[PDB]
Parts: structure tokens; C-alpha cells; sequence
């Protein structure tokens, strides 16, 4: 697997979650989460990555006008994310099109955005249903330029995206920009739609970005329907003009149908084998770029909840990917429930894992106590391998068996460690001091 760098060369592997889907239908567009929530989720689970909620509709809300206050706000909070040494990706994010499709339901593109042409929206039982009605269908063949009436709308998102990344290319805690939520593609489904107007759509804007910011990894998503339970994308190389090595990365998502009992996990088993499989197949038809699995996640209060996370998470690790869980929301599917309430997230998530390696991590492991890595080593890189160790599992000192202990910081709970890089690959095994 390949992995995304930070200035020091290290590989990266991100944990974290997606923040917020309150901020959909936020006036100010931020999401309802503050810098202790945010101290919070550190202090619990040692998190190292966001995948942090923007919208079109906040960027440019008229056409060609940007909100630099907007901007303001979001860095902002990408500043808490900072300070406590997290990486960031903005998630230009969309579900249903936009809120202007009922007179709230979707989220995402400015009303002015948005053309049903008075095409019907009718209530559905599940807010999905809402995708496929007629005026629904109508917004997103506009936004494509199916109807052929609107080719401005794929130009002003490209240069909405080109806005954010003019205001964030010297900020050092982005790392990665997530072009589209869950693309959707209309009356365009399956390669039709991924190698036809979304890889273009990707192009441009990969393009626009890439006149005021040459080095955030620009993130691609398959389309939504279909890949995220599992079958397998069309979607098309995008070409990045950056000087050097490309910096595309893959962040499809994972919802298994049956969603964790009976055939019901069967299903859902040979489910995760199948995103396996697609997944890695278009992380080389894209380059052989690196994986954040973006989105995954469930109601941690139905039983088998934790064998599903537990297992994701270890075939995200085999497949060398971060991952953003779905999501910092209050409820059931969260960290924590509306009270403060921890969930089954937490425990589960709480685990020591490399955050920073200087050099390619091959294969890890990590128990509460325990955690074991093993590097293909990179002599360009000088900065320390950088792990997270839990405090419950680690109270105290360490005991480092295959590298030198560089510092051991028990209040940010960040383990920094130095290899050799000329005896080839180290295994590092770090445990809690006697
Ligand atoms: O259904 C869970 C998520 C699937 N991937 C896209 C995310 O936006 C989804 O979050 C849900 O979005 C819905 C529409 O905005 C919203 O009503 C729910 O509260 C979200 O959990
Ligand atoms: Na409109
Ligand atoms: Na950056």
C-alpha cells in the first residue's frame, strides 16, 4: 500500500472522524462541536485525523462570490485541529444535492445551484428515497450537464474548490482535500457516469486546485450507489499537474446492506472481502495512490457491532488505509451519546497505533497493552517514528524492544521512537514498563 506524507516524509496513518453532519444545516455552516469536544476525543481515543463537513453553499453563495468569512470560520477550527497535532481533510460535502430541494431534507449546493425546473419532490420513508425523485434526479442531470442547459455549474464548483484551496495551501494541518460527498450521478449510473462527467468533474477541479495549492493530496470518491455496498467503480485515472509525484488519493465508502448476526453477518462479511477487492482495484487504476476509507459506521448498540468495527478496522489497516468513522455525532452511531455517554466506540477505538512512520509501515499490530510494527526504513527521513499509546494500557513508563526511545510524552500520550535505516526492515515492539 501506498501512504500519504507529512513534511518530514513520514507515512502517515490517519484515525479520526467525520465532523460534523450538524454543520449541514448550520446557518454559519459550522458544526455544532466545540475545541473541549474536540479535547475531549483526544483525551479518549488518541485520534490523529478529520475528515471535517464544508459546503458549496457556504464557500459561494452567490455565483462567483466567496465567503471569506466563511473561510475565516473554518480555519478556525482547523486550528483547534492543529494545535493537537491533526491532520485535516475537507469534505466539500453533499447529501440529496442541496437543502433547496423542498421548500432541510438535502444539504450541499447554493439554492442558486439548484435546478429541479419544477420537477415534483414528494415525502419518501427513508431520506435516501429522496435521490431518485423527479426533481432530484433533475438537479443532479443539471449539475452534470446531462440536460446540456448548464455547463457553468461543474466550472463554478471547480473554482469554489480552487476558493478553499487558495485560503488553506499554507495551512500545515490539511493535508487532503475530498472533492465530492457520495457523488451522485442522476440518470447517469454505473461507468457511464464515474468515467464520463465525474472523472471530468475531478479533472477540472483537481486542475483549479492545483493553480494556488501544489501539494494537498486531492481526494476521489466513487460514485456512492452500488460501491459502497460493495460493487465495483468505473471511475478513471485523474491526471495531477504537480510538479513531481502525483498526490491523488481513493476515499470511497463502506455500507454494507444488511446494516450483525446470522447470514446477516455472512453477508455483510463476504460484503468487506468485495470492498476489499474493488477498492484496491481502483487505487491502481488511479495510480497505485493511497486509501482513506472516508466513511463507514452503525448503531454500536446492535449486537455484533463491535466484531464489524474490529474488522474493518483491521482490513483498513491491512490495506494500509486511514479512516474517518461515520461519525463525531451525538447518538448511538457515535463516541459519545447526547448526554456525554460514552459508547462501544470508545473502548473499541482506544487503541495504540502508529501515527507517523518514517518509513513504510509493512505490517503492525496493536492490543490494549501492546502494540508491534514493522518498517521498511527510509534513510532521507529524520524525523521519529511517532506512535499513540492508550493510558490505560500504559500507565506509566515504556519498555521498546527494536528502536531508541526519543521522548515519551504521558500527557499528549505521544510515543516518538528511532530506527536504523541501513539493517533493513525493523520491528519495533513497544510494552508497558515492569
Ligand atoms: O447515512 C449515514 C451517512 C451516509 N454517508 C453520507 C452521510 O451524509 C450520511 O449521514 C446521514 O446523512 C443524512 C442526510 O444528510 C442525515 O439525515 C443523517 O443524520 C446522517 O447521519
Ligand atoms: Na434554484
Ligand atoms: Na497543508
Amino acid at each position: 500500500p501506498s501512504y500519504l506524507k507529512d513534511d518530514d516524509g513520514r507515512s502517515l496513518i490517519l484515525r479520526g472522524f467525520n465532523t460534523a453532519s450538524s454543520a449541514k444545516s448550520a446557518p454559519d455552516g459550522m458544526p455544532q462541536f466545540t475545541e473541549a469536544d474536540l479535547a475531549r476525543e483526544y483525551a479518549d481515543m488518541g485520534t490523529n485525523f478529520v475528515r471535517f463537513l464544508i459546503s458549496w453553499r457556504s464557500v459561494e453563495p452567490a455565483p462567483g462570490v466567496y465567503d471569506q468569512q466563511y473561510l475565516d470560520r473554518v480555519e478556525d477550527r482547523v486550528g483547534w485541529y492543529a494545535e493537537r497535532g491533526y491532520k485535516v481533510m475537507l469534505d466539500m460535502h453533499q447529501d440529496v444535492y442541496s437543502g433547496a430541494i423542498t421548500p432541510a431534507i438535502g444539504n450541499g449546493a447554493p439554492a442558486w445551484a439548484t435546478y429541479m425546473d419544477g420537477l415534483p419532490v414528494e415525502p419518501q420513508p427513508r431520506w435516501e428515497l429522496y435521490y431518485i425523485q423527479p426533481g432530484v434526479m433533475r438537479a443532479f442531470d443539471n449539475f452534470w450537464n446531462t440536460t446540456g442547459k448548464h455547463p457553468e455549474l461543474v466550472e463554478h464548483y471547480a473554482k469554489a474548490w480552487r476558493a478553499v484551496a487558495d485560503r488553506f495551501a499554507d495551512n500545515d494541518a490539511v493535508v487532503a482535500y475530498d472533492l465530492m460527498n457520495e457523488p451522485f450521478g442522476g440518470s447517469l449510473q454505473g461507468p457511464a457516469f464515474e468515467a464520463g462527467p465525474l472523472a471530468a468533474m475531478y479533472q477540472r477541479t483537481t486542475d483549479a486546485i492545483r493553480q494556488v495549492d501544489q501539494d494537498t493530496w486531492v481526494c476521489v470518491a466513487p460514485q456512492a450507489i452500488g460501491v459502497n455496498q460493495g460493487l465495483p467503480s468505473g471511475l478513471t485515472k485523474i491526471d495531477d499537474p504537480r510538479a513531481g509525484q502525483q498526490r491523488i488519493a481513493y476515499c470511497p465508502h463502506l455500507y454494507p446492506l444488511p446494516l450483525h448476526e446470522g447470514l446477516a453477518r455472512t453477508l455483510t462479511d463476504v460484503t468487506i472481502d468485495a470492498w476489499r477487492a474493488n477498492t484496491a482495484h481502483t487505487a491502481r487504476v488511479l495510480g497505485d495512490v493511497p486509501i482513506i476509507l472516508g466513511e463507514f459506521g452503525l448503531d454500536t448498540t446492535l449486537p455484533g457491532a463491535r466484531d464489524y468495527i474490529e474488522r474493518v478496522y483491521g482490513t483498513a489497516r491491512e490495506m494500509g488505509a486511514g479512516v474517518s468513522y461515520w461519525s463525531s455525532d451525538p447518538g448511538p452511531w457515535g463516541p459519545y451519546l447526547p448526554d456525554g455517554t460514552q459508547t462501544l466506540l470508545v473502548d473499541t477505538l482506544n487503541k495504540p497505533y502508529p501515527r507517523a512512520v518514517a518509513g513504510t509501515p509493512t505490517e503492525w499490530s496493536s492490543t490494549s497493552d501492546r502494540l508491534q510494527l514493522t518498517i521498511e526504513p527510509d534513510a532521507a527521513i529524520t524525523a521519529p517514528t511517532e506512535i499513540y499509546l492508550p493510558e490505560a494500557g500504559f500507565p506509566g513508563d515504556v519498555h521498546v524492544e527494536g528502536a531508541d526511545v526519543v521522548g515519551w510524552d504521558r500527557q499528549s500520550r505521544l510515543l516518538t521512537v528511532r530506527t536504523p535505516a541501513d539493517s533493513g526492515n525493523v520491528t519495533v515492539t513497544v510494552t508497558p514498563a515492569a
